[PDB]
DNA sequence: TTTTTT
């Protein structure tokens, strides 16, 4: 019959085309689900796929004239959408999907049901993925150094560890972070280390969603949290100063439900999906806008005593309360950090975390009894 | 002569593609109506059709085209339009309707008279559709422990259930509920069943629709509640604050309307179809701009009077006069809901329930003696 | 010559194909005048008059390809326009065009001289259009209990006829109607009546017509009431909370002017034709930013004073002053409304207090008195 | 040599085709030259100049693709632009220029030498245009009742006749007129008169063009106004009014330049030929954003008194300050306007006019004295 | 091989047809170097270059699709784009150029190096550009009277000769001027007189450039000075008055550059070529948002103490302090300036002006000792 | 500002 349908059936049969409900053409070339709402990419599916089918199909997928009649019946055989992201304990890298539970690492088809669109943005390195490495060593001295482990700082340590290896899993978390300290402690450093970790799994969005009504008119500072796994937000103001808002309680428990409501600009789609891990890095306690039962259910506080300072005010910061380390302050961390160094080490770190606290469900507990608020309400 | 022409006539005597009065092609493909404004589906329909056709019929529709010039012809034999969407007591799936005054699914041919272009988005499976199954009794168990069947909560758990079940009929509900109760005490969870029960004839909006006004500019917040069977506006401020806006009187009054008036981006269609029944799971008493009689009887509550705590806190709730009772929480609850683990057996629940409440007409009635200000007013 | 050209101008010669002031390209097809800026028209038409030339000439019309060429050749033949909806007594179907004054309907050919561009959308039953019927007994019953025969609302009465029946004449109507009453008094019954009854030529606007400008960007609130015959805007909201924008004073005296100025999405024609009868279904009385002389010539007020109520709190309607009697609600009607019962018999009544007011000359006034501000100012 | 390259050069030979320094391509069909950016105009033309050929380059022109080569040719070949619209004492009809400082009506090809591109829009008759008839009759004493022909009404009443007669000729103007007065006065049949009398060459705007910056973007209300020679923008609202715009002083030297820039929808011509009689139809006299010397010199202002009164509220209005004269109402009038009843009489009234002020040189003088503000500054 | 590829390496060989940095392709037909961005004219060259070309080929350019192959292989081989508007001692027209040091007129190949993309919009006439007329006579009548010729005027009449010829000069300019003077002193009659001489090469605009920034929002009034030679801007409020907003140093200070960043309505454009003398027009004394040093050498400012009254006026106008001379308001003057028969005269004046004070170096000199 | 355009 027309031999340029059996291509197209053929193609259709692997599986590597899909209709997702939002309107999107999802392929599958490189091992990784892209999408382009602006340019489908079947053609190129069309065009990889090539060394698959025998060598009598292989001379026409060749002519563009006869890879738009392919993509055009490859287009009337999708009738029915199918659904994406449903498995939280997967990580999406450029080349396969890392599984969290036993710490493997499947490429190809065994990657390929695992229905992934988002991406981490790089590839892995199955030999940079070790504990044996003098990277390994020194990013255990850096996170030892921002958080030591001595007994007066045990919970502290573990609530750490629990928030950072949640920035993993992609299933809804019920509950915020703050990472409160004094200036110069290394919130900005474990943001910076983060981000070399996850890559495009990390939004650092705007303070303006803790005061501001995320319903009329465009919002783009939540369209973009859309299957994110970690979202960072800073810049915490003094709440005396003129222009004082205040964080509004109603919107804390609009970012722990599993859509959230908003829209980008030009665009009708109101709900995104809520993956993301929100943690807000503060200097100055937070003065929330009304204290109540349901809001002290949802916020955990990681409290950062150490301080980085280059030696002339050092016995001046020992003098301080505020912290309770002076360590000396380096200045090639920086250089190997945005250089993407501590990549994979940092990775074994997290997946090690994770299997140590959420292997049968990820959840994150309240710690209310840490803001002076909260404390006078409880 | 042509024969293109004669595929053509023949696939419209099967009364496969349909005209409506808003402009859509909506085909019938896999037992169910579809439709899509951006690109048209009847290349998809005659393609899917070649299996009822003679061999010199089945094969002209493999080129690409050879089918654009049935769909030419197609497109210029439709004339007149439709109505669609007539029957308030069916619900379409994916794969056929049910019929909730006989509860009786009907395939093929034997649902299509009903011209339902939504649908709940996957199939319906008989064999998951009866009582006898041990996710009946968890559910039945959740259900119970979440409304308790007592006698002080009778009328409660009547409302609710009425509330529940009203949201598989396709009419105009004249009627807002409210799920009003303190933190952690069932509203999420019933939320997540219902939208694990109607799937796709479920969209949640943010609170916009109840403060600000919906006609100037674009409100893809009311364009999106078009044809759907449930909205959910939940997480309502705390009026009670300074600077909260109260619900507008009027905005309530506009969504117990036949027609809503409020239109999409890029998009002239000024009016859209109500079939919602619209929840407001808020956690404090609603506040409105003006009281009177015409609000009044637009208004029904059901309260949530059952925390689900965890051990730790266990001591501090039994002490809390807004609880009835305290039971254990169950972590494990929210994934085996994701999942899709209670679907069929909610539907089989509301069916149930439909059968009871909604078989002469279907009616929900106010409960002004819930709200103070109402109470005053009584 | 030319098989095509010779083709195209045969249809030029049965006068099917016009061409309008405003670019539309109208056809005449199963008696009816149709036009649509996206749609294929012209090919429809050409494929459905295939039933009148000679069989050499009706083989060449069923490609595709060579319909439009026809079309084409009819796109160039087209030079002059003409003149479209200029009988104001003339009532359109999908299957003819009615004739007010005197009662007889014209289908086919006779049809064709009222170059009406707008329909009902649907049929035109003669053996439903008869007074003696259970339908018709019926409705009567309804319309007397919404707006009773008594003697101190008989000017009421007479004023709710010739609004309702002002519907019908596509001519420039110079005043707004204000239905006011307040809850449950029978108005939106009223409004779904006129719906079912005059169908397509009736468009439900927002408030934003009322208050706001209605120049600057697209607004396809206004350009959607081009030649429609009815325009209902309900929902006006309470003007006693200081908040609430009042009614502008001069979108009152544009909307009562034979063209209005306002632009869909993607268009540039900025002028349509005001054929519509302006109903505010107000549950408050209206205020103004301005009153003048200018304005209360331009207000007319029809009062509901029949309470429908349950029979719970029936006794609490007996002592409100806002009411005249106390009817027991019908839960069924509105299931009888959409399903389009009174269809027929409301467009009996209508045609025939059609011919008992504006037979002369059709003309509304106001009644200033009705209204505190403009009893004041007089 | 080539046979579809002669046609387009013998085509070109006859001076049908132009091109303007804007871009545009003007035809000449049916003794009128048409532009429209929209329509095939050129193909249109090709088809209709199809007999002036010889029987061998006849036969090419029906079929559309050849006529679409010959009309790429001509584009091709028309490199250099010709002037427009350079006569301002000639009136242009769908059938031929009619000469104001003469009389004479110019048909057929007697009119193509002045490329009026514009038009009436309706064919001109010499047995209507007589000075005596019946329409003559009534309409001068419908016109001496709008404005009185008494000695306190002599300055007035020519400045009326000034204003309604500069309507005819097609040069650039200076100054705004407003039709100041009270309501039910005679602006609104005016303006119909002038509407039925002027035809196309007749167009409403909204405010947009007086209180609103008119460089944003699309602006169809002002690139709808291109070579018209009346502009209608009636209805102003009231200025000391709790939030309202202004007449917003410097989009009035706007607006009387030859070079108003504002580009349709899907174009790229920006700047506009400016030939409109700028005439605000308002009740209450503007107030302008910032007062200056320059803008009295370019206001004339025009009182409208007597009032036309039902029987009934006749003898309200005789006590009335702001009226002249109480003349009955006549509600068989405004229906027979917009009948074109005295189409041919006002256009004979107004070139009665026209050859009394404008015959030297055309110049509208302004009116600083009227403006309370302008007589304060004096 | 090929011969659609030799016909446009042949019609390119011509430089016909040119690519500028902005992205535009500017073709050279009937003396003109006309450019339309929404539909190219590369098709309507080659059909008229088709004359030059072999019978063989020149037989070839009749089939439209033929046109069409051709101008996709030009638009190929224009890989790298050229400077235009290079030289600022010439004067486009709508048929040639004016060259000011010699004041000779070019038409044809003889202009055509001068890339000159902008025109005047009229055409180019020689015999009418001689001082032998009556209009001359006129003009020269109205330009004295506007400024007197004499001892008491001599400094204020030179920079205003100076100013308005500095607008045919296609460079950068770096002195705002101020045109200072009453009601009905003769400010409009310049700025028509302007308008009928040069035309297209002139945009009024209003008060918005001097109270607002230059890069905010959709703004054409920073994009409409690309390469224009003048800029009139009128309706300056009275600055005596509150709410009024003054004028600010920053935006002088910008105006005075070579370019100017400010993209128009869908375009990313930022950048627009500046070349317009900005003469400023007040009727009141100017007030700046700081004085300082920075500022005093960038602006100048001109009196004008004539005003004209009607022969109705003319003794309530004979008896006024802020003017001189009053004659009186003639309306036939206004008539003959839309109808643009005083158009070449001022241009004559405008050349000869130019060759007295611009030939060696172009360069405004600011007068702060006035203000 | 966005949306509308485009
Ligand atoms: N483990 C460490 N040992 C020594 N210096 C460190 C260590 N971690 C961070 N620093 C240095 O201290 C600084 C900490 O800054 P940081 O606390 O991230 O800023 P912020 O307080 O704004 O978040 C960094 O610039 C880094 O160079
Ligand atoms: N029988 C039960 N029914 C419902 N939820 C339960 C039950 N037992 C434990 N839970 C848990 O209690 C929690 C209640 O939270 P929820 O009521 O959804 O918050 P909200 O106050 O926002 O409604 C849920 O996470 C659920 O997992
Ligand atoms: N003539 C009638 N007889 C019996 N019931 C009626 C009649 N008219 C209206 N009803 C019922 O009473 C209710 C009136 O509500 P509605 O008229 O919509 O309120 P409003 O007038 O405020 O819009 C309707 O639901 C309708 O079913
Ligand atoms: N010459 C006339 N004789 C009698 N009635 C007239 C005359 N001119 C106008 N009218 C009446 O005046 C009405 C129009 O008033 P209109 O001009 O719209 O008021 P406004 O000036 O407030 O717009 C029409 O209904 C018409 O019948
Ligand atoms: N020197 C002059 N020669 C001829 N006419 C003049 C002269 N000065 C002023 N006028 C007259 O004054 C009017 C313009 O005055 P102008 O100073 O431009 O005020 P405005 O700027 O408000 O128009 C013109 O109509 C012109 O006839
Ligand atoms: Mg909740
Ligand atoms: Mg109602
Ligand atoms: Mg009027």
């Amino acid at each position: 019959g027309n031999k340029l349908f059996n291509i197209a059936q053929r193609i259709l049969d692997t599986n590597s085309v899909l209709l997702t409900e939002r309107g999107d053409h999802i392929v599958w070339i490189n091992n990784s689900w892209k999408f382009n709402s602006e340019e489908p990419l079947i053609t190129k599916l069309i065009l990889s796929i090539r060394h698959q089918l025998p060598k009598e199909y292989s001379s026409e997928l060749l002519c563009p004239r006869k890879r738009k009649t392919v993509e055009a019946n490859i287009r009337d055989m999708l009738v029915d959408s199918v659904e994406t992201d449903t498995y939280p304990d997967k990580l999406p890298f450029k080349n396969g999907v890392l599984d969290l539970v036993d710490g493997m690492f499947y490429s190809g088809d065994d990657a390929k049901k695992y229905t992934c669109t988002v991406s981490t943005g790089f590839k892995f390195d199955d030999t940079k993925f070790v504990e044996d490495s003098p990277e390994m060593e020194e990013l255990m001295n850096i996170i030892n150094d921002i958080q030591p482990l001595t007994d007066e700082n045990k919970k502290n340590r573990e609530l750490y560890e629990k928030t950072l290896s949640s920035c993993l899993c992609g299933a809804t978390k019920g509950c915020l972070t703050f990472f409160f300290g004094e200036t110069a402690t290394g919130k900005s450093t474990t943001k910076r280390l983060l981000k070399s970790a996850i890559g495009d799994l990390f939004v650092e969005t705007g303070q303006t969603i803790l005061t501001d009504v995320l319903d009329k008119g465009p919002n783009p500072f939540i369209a973009n949290m859309h299957l994110k796994r970690s979202v960072f937000c800073s810049e915490l103001p003094d709440f005396a100063c003129s222009g004082s808002k205040k964080i509004r309680s109603d919107n804390i428990k609009k970012l722990t439900e599993p859509c959230v409501i908003g829209r980008p600009c030009f665009s009708n789609k109101i709900n995104n999906r809520n993956h993301a891990t929100i943690i807000i890095d503060t200097n100055y306690k937070p003065v929330f806008d009304r204290i109540d039962n349901a809001l002290m259910r949802r916020i955990a506080v990681v409290r950062f005593r150490t301080h980085f300072s280059q030696p002339s005010g050092r016995e001046a910061a020992e003098n301080n309360d505020a912290y309770d380390k002076v360590k000396l302050l380096d200045e090639g961390l920086d250089g190997k950090i945005q250089n993407n160094r501590y990549r994979f080490a940092f990775l074994y770190l997290l997946v090690k975390w994770y299997k140590k606290y959420h292997i049968p469900i990820m959840k994150l507990y309240p710690t209310p009894e840490e803001i002076p608020d909260f404390a006078f309400y409880l």
